[PDB]
Order: structure tokens, then C-alpha cells, then sequence
């Protein structure tokens, strides 16, 4: 699914990413964007045979199970495929543990270097929510 921005940022919101560990809409919905441009199907392989995948680019190498990532870790419990769905729900519960993990939203490198610090609130921007 591709989402509008102002569609992501209301399912969001509806599962209670909104100010989840201090990092307001906006924050996420930035994330989501240059992650992804807003497509719940997109993929990334990475150099070290990791993937990401989904809305947030959620890695293999700690967050999901794949299959293909030697040593690797599934520490939100799912199937990687999980995070490709329609449905964000398992994309959102798994991206609430990787920002508790105590990097906050530097655990996204692209939140890092094209989100943090800019006026994130223009992501939000015109959205009844
Ligand atoms: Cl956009
Ligand atoms: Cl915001
Ligand atoms: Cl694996
Ligand atoms: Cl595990
Ligand atoms: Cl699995
Ligand atoms: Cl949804
Ligand atoms: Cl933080
Ligand atoms: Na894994």
C-alpha cells in the first residue's frame, strides 16, 4: 500500500505512535517518508545481507525474522513479511521497541540525517487528526 501523508499520519496516531518516547508526529511521519516514500511494500538489502523492510525500514539483523541473516536476532517476534502488510500495526509495535532501545530515532539513520532538527511539524501540516 502507498499511503498519503496525511492518511500515514492518522493511522499513526491510531496506534499511539504520536509523542511515543517524546518523538511527535511529525517525527514519524518524516521517518516514514524518505524511509520509504509511504510504501508499506518497499525493500532494502543491505551490504551484510540484512534487509529492511516496510513504511519504517525495519532491519533484519535484530528486529525480525527473515531466514536469510546469519546470527541474526527477531526481537519484536514476527516474520519480516509482517512488516510489508497493508496494515502498519506490526510495523508500528516493532518500531516502538527499536526507539526504547536507547537511541531514540537515531536508531533510523535517515530520521537522523534528513528529520532531526528540521521543522518536522510541516509533515503534519493541513491533516484532520
Ligand atoms: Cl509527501
Ligand atoms: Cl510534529
Ligand atoms: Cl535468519
Ligand atoms: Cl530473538
Ligand atoms: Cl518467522
Ligand atoms: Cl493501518
Ligand atoms: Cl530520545
Ligand atoms: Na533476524
Amino acid at each position: 500500500k502507498v499511503f498519503g501523508r496525511c492518511e500515514l499520519a492518522a493511522a499513526m496516531k491510531r496506534h499511539g505512535l504520536d509523542n511515543y518516547r517524546g518523538y511527535s508526529l511529525g517525527n514519524w511521519v518524516c521517518a516514514a517518508k524518505f524511509e520509504s516514500n509511504f510504501n508499506t511494500q518497499a525493500t532494502n538489502r543491505n551490504t551484510d545481507g540484512s534487509t529492511d523492510y516496510g513504511i519504517l525500514q525495519i532491519n533484519s539483523r535484530w528486529w525480525c525474522n527473515d531466514g536469510r541473516t546469519p546470527g541474526s536476532r527477531n526481537l519484536c517476534n514476527i516474520p519480516c513479511s509482517a512488516l510489508l502488510s497493508s496494515d502498519i500495526t506490526a510495523s508500528v509495535n516493532c518500531a516502538k521497541k527499536i526507539v526504547s532501545d536507547g537511541n531514540g530515532m537515531n536508531a533510523w539513520v535517515a530520521w537522523r540525517n534528513r528529520c532531526k532538527g528540521t521543522d518536522v511539524q510541516a509533515w503534519i501540516r493541513g491533516c484532520r487528526l
